């Protein structure tokens, strides 16, 4: 007798504000220990750590204009 709410996939809110801080400090290049400790420290697996940066590798390529 509810539905007005659905669970929160795709990466947290709290593993989105550290993981898009992590680019605009280290950027688009992580490393095998980089993925280790993010995937360790943010709670989430390998893959989507590789997704998550590889996806925004070519944001910054195809679309050519910031902010």
């Amino acid at each position: 007798n509810r539905q007005k709410t659905r669970p929160r996939t795709k990466i947290s809110v709290e593993a989105l504000g550290i993981l898009q801080s992590f680019i605009q400090d280290v950027g688009l290049y992580p490393d095998e220990e980089a993925i280790q400790t993010l995937s360790a420290q943010l709670d989430l697996p390998k893959y989507t750590i590789i997704k998550f940066f590889q996806n925004q590798r070519y944001y910054l390529k195809h679309h050519g204009k910031l902010k």
